[PDB]
């Protein structure tokens, strides 16, 4: 896998059509390896392949298979306010859940 | 190493270059035949190369305004045809053309 970080800030829908362009998905980390390398290529709180939206609290790829690998923020998922069913890696490494509709870099991953 | 990605979609060049970028890549640019094959393994279809003759004709540089060494241009070109070709193609054959910086292609990209 190679991952690349983008340079300005977008919503899911918007992240996940830049990635498909070139052919690849939203990064997911399936380990902590992985996860770091997605980290280091972000300079910022980005986006990640991962939603709970077919169902709450069971979060999976863009592809519908469930993650085993999550590297939760304490305190998270905790789908507050109208709903966060986004995934984003904070720049310290752990993820927070998110509103979709909301703007934060992506990084992409390819085979 | 280098790594090139092809687009979906068919834009000019100045598109591609954006596309690219976001990324935080560069429009490709072959070095040797062995980059060439590479470029040709992952475009379906006729794809911009990052080399332009826009500073002056028939001088080809990369995006960069550094001028290249390798080519390879299909027989016939560069021509230059009519208001003026100033951006490259790899045809499907690997061989290259100069078309209109206006016309859309599909895009490869190009990461280190
Ligand atoms: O305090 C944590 C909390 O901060 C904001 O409200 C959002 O980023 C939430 O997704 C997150 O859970
Ligand atoms: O005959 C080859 C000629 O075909 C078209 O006119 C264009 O693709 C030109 O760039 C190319 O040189
Ligand atoms: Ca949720
Ligand atoms: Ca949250
Ligand atoms: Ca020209
Ligand atoms: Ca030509
Ligand atoms: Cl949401």
């Amino acid at each position: 896998k190679y991952f690349m970080s983008s340079v300005r800030r977008m919503p899911l829908n918007r992240a996940k059509a830049l990635c498909s362009e070139l052919q690849g998905t939203v990064a997911t980390p399936r380990n902590a390896e992985e996860n770091r390398a997605i980290q280091n290529v972000a300079k910022d709180v980005a986006f990640l392949g991962i939603t709970d939206q077919r169902t709450e609290n069971v979060f999976e790829d863009l592809t519908g298979n469930r993650v085993r690998y999550t590297n939760w923020n304490e305190g998270e998922p905790n789908n507050v306010g109208s709903g966060e069913n986004c995934v984003v890696l904070l720049t310290n490494g752990k993820w927070n859940d998110v509103p979709c509709s909301d703007s934060f870099l992506v990084v992409c991953e390819f085979s």
